[PDB]
């Protein structure tokens, strides 16, 4: 009686199967073209990576690894695995004997989960950055009284601080407390973090107590392929992170391990990691993300993308410059990456209220706690990334004219604390910066040249899509 | 170097991933998918997909975010859960959704972590029964499945003389075991599951009772089989098998008295997830429109038709059914029926282009002999194939088996089956029939339609 | 102040009154009652000589020849003697098993060897608690675990057939498939049977687990030969070295020795190291002693027939309570005690209560499926080793029946609403309780009550 | 057998039931009389508790507690067990309206067990003096690849040291890695450490993190009750002990609680550690042991008794004192209690080589590390404690004495490890001081004196056995 109307709706481009969703996308699109997006985790994926996401790949269920699979039909996905093992070893500069990767993490979080599983039995002891020094949530996070994170709820984590007057992370105290909690792995990875990791030190506590050295490059494994920070991989045992952020590609993640001798006494690590993420965790592969990732890393050893990755560090520099330049302290006085933590106490404000008057004005940042911070519950900093604006093609006087941007921000958002007072409300505030002419007033001036700034830059990605 | 590829398309930018793409695509035009928890995804989903949607970062939920800039990811997010309540008829004031789960293994898991601790009691069905690793999954050493390492699972069993479940032997053991949690799904069960004696046990021992309902959560939606939201707390599933739409989980949960929502949201982030994948997000809100409309009804009902006719014609042509027979897309063969197993008939059917794999079914010789052959109609039906048309799929399968039984008779019955796999190859005599029949079920499969977009 | 050397020395008698009238009440009491508590028996005086030795002063963590302190000369002579005893009384060859006197108890040696074999979180299986299965195998609700055996560890427990009160053989073996035990316990606290340990051999090999006997309640059944051995096929017997085996309160733990499955055993040093630095501290010597000394008793002649009377004696006293029309689970029994399904309309949580104010000892059982214990547990040993035959054992069945009646009455007069109200006896009823109180002292005081001089 | 032959066995006395045993026996007493008892855990129990431990109180099994029972016929248990709390929490002066106690752990390792498993579920964090520094393997012991004590096994413990250059607990580091590991419990208790505990500063550490102070006052229990050290009931939760070593009871271990209100409301501790002695941990009560142990809290009470402890300490000062006047050093300078840590360093020599020297001398003491010492194998010290020996009568001067064998013995330790050759050790030394000529000759001498002097005191007990 049917079935012929059934054809075509699985036929038709989706602007015609479901306006709704499409204007959606169209809103977001124009979102993120007349905006300053400055999250240190965002980027724009290039055009290639997202054509491969769309892909019949989406239909095929290979569960397990080329060559080991449970289904038939995996011809192609095999080519497609293992070519994207291949560029993944390959972008990193790693040698196939002494390395092997995984590419099945379904994002970050899982491939860390991953990788605990695998070689830290359930409570085993985990050591990570404390959060509110710049750490992730997957690297361990409990209070007084409950688990929150679920690497804290299924396996034992304490973390390790940064020195409060330096903002540098405290390796001598790590190393002590090592001695003492017996960690069974150590995370080298930050969220907010804008120095490189002495990986040499970290690996020689790793040793001491017999630990494995996990490093989670998810912010910087873009600058690692590009060689503008030290490679994680010189040092680490194991080494994880996302495809997304500074790599550029779609969501997903990748498990690297050490291969070879750790003849005698040799690295179990692949069986183990490979069993964890299947039939371990995961079940079926995105291959159609895996695809993506793999565009991803052909696109990364491209001497363009060298050449962005400088840029990015470069625009860092010059933003971290100019609003030094303008009194603003940032923590550990500046960077060696892609992004900086404003310490917004030198303008007498915070970045739980800069938060909403820069959102407010279309420049994406979001708040965070700079070393000494009394309560997270007002957080006295702002963290600013450059990969997303520089790939966009801004240079350094264009961030210089962020920077001025980013700065008129904050003094509508101090201008704004004058009125609201010192004991004021963080719910007090959004109410008198949402109720007020003479802010609304400035805050649709600055929003509008924000916007007319971003406007005059490209989108990279499927066109206005 | 003031070149900028972050426009070249694909075609240019990576012809090595291309042609993997094209050559996948025209590998699955030509193939008899049979695979019971494949499907092909409509163009509308596949184009959002690739939308800007990748860009964004929203950690946390609607109202409740960490970053600045979700209008309309808040928008997004939202429309999906409105779009999942109602595809399955569900009351908002009763009913809750999370739409944020990666794909189905994490949903699962996360609510494990949610509403199990760590070391809680799970009970599912063992999986040579057609359970999911994700249902638990152990032996006498390395528990496979992670839901079986940082929890405690006891599994239940179909009875083995009618491929059903023994309900009456979870009854009794629950009462040993102590299950915090009961799983109510299969991923290679022909059959309905009780739900409502399901609740009673779960009631019983004051545990909750989860549905997994990935394999028919499309069924379900078209009310071609009972829904399992009228007995469960909580039912998960995944968003492709008979759904249709790409790759990714949602968390149901029951709401009003109960505080579900509160756990199972906190499970899936701050606790075992970071960034949400609103493309993919998206992705399922289009295929969940697509759910709702008649031309969905109908293809559910195909897909139950054609999986009748298909079980039928194997038993017309003497092939062992479990359970007799189906109630929904797939049906386990029992091989040995024909002198065989689906460890070495995978093998063949695959070379013939006719996808499909082996299945541990009911005992048997467990992951060593698998006495079966799990097939599914969603996939093939949604390339439009009628009755008539799977009867002649199962002959195309049957011949595939005759020259299975063949292989193996030829095959040591040591049965080296580890070099079954380099019998086949090589040797011109077997790879010259691989070739005959392949022939014809691609020229078969091809005067049908294949969902996507081009010819990519 | 200027003394204390007196205190040092000066008797019990008179540095403390209190405790001693105590002591003085308590072997009065014990010597007029019917003592039919299953799990009770009357050490002997050498055993409690030895008690009060000056063992009680040395510490000596861990074990001869590896000790960590010094002077130890003795206690190693102790300690070694009473394992070489252990091993004798049960017709052990040392090349095959060993043994760890150093449990501090029944509930003590058995955690240890859990802990020893069995990581946290490893899967147990044990005879349910209310089918006669004991605390230390296992036990937890729909709610919570009660057992520490159960808290740092995953216990499943399988059940007795309601309709014979004999175990489930059959369901142990299906359940051990889905369950996966990595430690399966062939030991009761309230069955009146032997345990098919071959059958409980050939399951455990199955899935690979240990078989672990726990013969508390039958040790002394069992080296007298009056009950089939459990080292016959366990690959480890813990058991306590009171109740049948008549000695001071302590544990042990038997292993095997030699090599498993071999084709080119190391439970030993997992179990030694599980008690020590593992799970206890310094060991009890004074207590080693006692064992060591009820070991030798143990192997006496006198000994061997004690537990057959004992044998003997419940099996009379299960005849003449059926005769007397009570409900005997599984028909009879094959040791020491039987449980009485008290059904004659009542209850052992009553029943328990009366029978005490008629100072007939016996505690209520938890029979098959209601809070409401449905029967009585009753057993031999302490009574038998007091000398009583069948004759006697039979006007203790009639005086127990007496009880019973004197019960199921006031269970009519009562609520039904029991409680803390039952827990009333009137006079109608306390002079009733008296007279038979009184006929039980009486016939009670004719026999000898072992051990030192209530006095 | 005749029934006669059966109720003699079950009547003769030790003597001639057992030859053997009695004989064992025997030599032991002789031992423990000529012998100098010098270990710091060593006491001799009274007559009286000794008499009570061979009652016939031995036999009646009641599981649960006074009121609620499982067996019947407890009507003298109840009075035996009522009683003997009443003692317990007279004796330290303690409030039955804030305080409770429970007398059934088998020992003082079952009581300690018996609190984590109520107030700390598995895998919950306990913190605890490291073992090295003197803490007890109950208090939680594990190594950078195995948990040894069934503390660390069950539970996730994590010590806490002394400072190397102080001997002290360094409360400072205690306090900034409890906010690290939010423990759930710490305790409060040694088992070689001659000062007091700052219970007062372990309670607001403890308070800080929601965690639960329990103390573990089993090596100066005694010196407690008679008020000779300050009290860890002004400021533990929970406190648990052995009742014999400077108790002088028999062998068994107590659980002190608080009742009332914590600042809520209030305490729930009683229902917990109850519940976890049974039917959680134990059995059947040892009544004969509680018996002995409420003697001996009987004792505990009068002034003979705070006149003993007095002079326990008393002698540790003279002890001390006159040690150091011969050169050898004390770590910390001295001690506040019963016991105190030589340093054997001052002399040349380590712990382990004159543990053996000084046994085979009749002068029993146990060999222990120092504060910093080169990871064990070779510890530096010996503990000395004075309980056994003055509960003998020794006063000031016969320590003295007692110092100077000590001190010969320490000699002859060095005049033979004169002839080891410094590297040339361990199996090596025993070899060469029961070898070779002189030594024995010496050792024979010493141990001689030592005996003599020995003999020269009364010994506890049932006069004899
Ligand atoms: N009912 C049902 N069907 C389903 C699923 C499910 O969850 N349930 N799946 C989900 O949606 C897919 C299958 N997924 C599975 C993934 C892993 C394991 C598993 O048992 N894992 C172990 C042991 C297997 C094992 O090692 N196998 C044998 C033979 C090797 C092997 O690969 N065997 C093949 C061929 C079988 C044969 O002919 O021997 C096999 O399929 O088991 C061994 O001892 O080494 C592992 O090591 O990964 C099982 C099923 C498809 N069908
Ligand atoms: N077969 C057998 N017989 C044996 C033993 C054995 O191990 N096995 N024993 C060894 O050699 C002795 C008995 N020892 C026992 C010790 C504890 C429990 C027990 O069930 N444990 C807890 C449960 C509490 C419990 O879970 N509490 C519930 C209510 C259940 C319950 O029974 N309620 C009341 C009792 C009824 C009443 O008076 O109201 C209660 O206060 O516990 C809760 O509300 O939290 C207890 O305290 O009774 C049973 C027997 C003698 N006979
Ligand atoms: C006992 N002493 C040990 C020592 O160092 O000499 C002890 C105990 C254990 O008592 P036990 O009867 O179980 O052997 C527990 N806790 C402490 C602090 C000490 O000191
Ligand atoms: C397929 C399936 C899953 C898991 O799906 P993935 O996204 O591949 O993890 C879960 N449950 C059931 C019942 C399934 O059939
Ligand atoms: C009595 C008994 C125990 C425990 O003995 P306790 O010394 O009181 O802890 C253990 N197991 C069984 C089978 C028992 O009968």
């Amino acid at each position: 009686a049917l079935w012929s109307s059934h054809e075509q709706m699985l036929a038709q481009p989706l602007k015609d199967s479901d306006a709704e969703v499409y204007d959606i996308i169209k809103k977001e699109s124009n979102r993120q073209r007349v905006g300053l997006e400055l999250i240190a985790s965002e980027n724009f994926a290039s055009r290639a990576v997202l054509e491969a996401l769309g892909s019949c790949l989406n239909n095929k269920y290979s569960e397990g690894y080329p060559g080991q699979r449970y289904y038939g039909g995996t011809e192609h996905i095999d080519e497609l695995e293992t070519l994207c093992q291949k560029r993944a070893l390959q972008a990193y500069g790693l040698d196939p004997q002494c390395w092997g990767v995984n590419v099945q993490p379904y994002s970050g979080s899982p491939a860390n989960f991953a990788v605990y599983t695998a070689l830290v039995e359930p409570h085993g002891r985990i050591m990570g950055l404390d959060l509110p020094d710049g750490g992730h949530l997957t690297h361990g996070f409990m209070t007084d009284k409950k688990k929150i994170s679920a690497t804290s709820i299924f396996f034992e984590s304490m973390a390790y601080k940064v020195n409060p007057d330096t903002g540098y992370i405290d390796y001598d105290r790590l190393e002590e407390n090592a001695r003492l909690f017996h960690p069974k792995l150590i995370i080298a990875g930050t969220s907010c973090y804008s120095r490189n990791l002495d990986y040499g030190r970290l690996r020689k506590i790793a040793d001491e107590n017999g630990a494995y050295l996990m490093a989670d490059m998810a912010h910087i494994s873009g600058l690692v392929v590009a060689g503008v920070v030290p490679s994680p991989f010189e040092h680490c045992h194991v080494v994880t992170t996302t495809t997304h952020k500074t790599l550029r590609g779609c969501r997903a993640g990748m498990i690297f391990y050490r291969r070879g001798v750790r003849k005698e006494i040799l690295y179990n690590l692949e069986s183990l990691i490979n069993s964890a993420v299947f039939p371990g965790l995961q079940g079926g592969p995105h291959n159609h993300a895996i695809a993506g990732v793999a565009v991803a890393l052909k696109q990364a050893m491209t001497p363009e993308f060298k050449e962005y990755q400088r840029q990015v560090v470069a625009n860092c520099r010059a933003l971290s410059a100019a609003l030094v330049e303008l009194g603003y302290k940032i923590v550990t006085g500046g960077s060696d990456n892609h992004l900086i933590l404003v310490d917004l106490r030198s303008k007498g404000t915070d970045g739980g209220r800069a938060e909403k008057v820069l959102e407010a004005c279309s420049i994406a940042c979001n708040k965070n706690t700079c070393p000494g911070d009394k309560s997270a519950l007002r957080p006295s900093g702002l963290r600013l990334g450059t990969p997303a604006l520089t790939s966009r093609g801004l240079l350094e006087k264009d961030f210089q004219k962020v920077a001025h941007f980013i700065h008129r921000g904050i003094e509508l958002t101090v201008q704004i604390q004058d009125d609201t007072g010192p004991r004021a409300t963080l719910k007090e505030f959004k109410e008198k910066l949402a109720g007020d002419e003479k802010h609304q007033r400035a805050v649709r001036a600055l929003r509008q040249e924000v916007e007319s700034f971003a406007a005059l830059f490209p989108l990279p990605g499927l066109p206005g899509f």
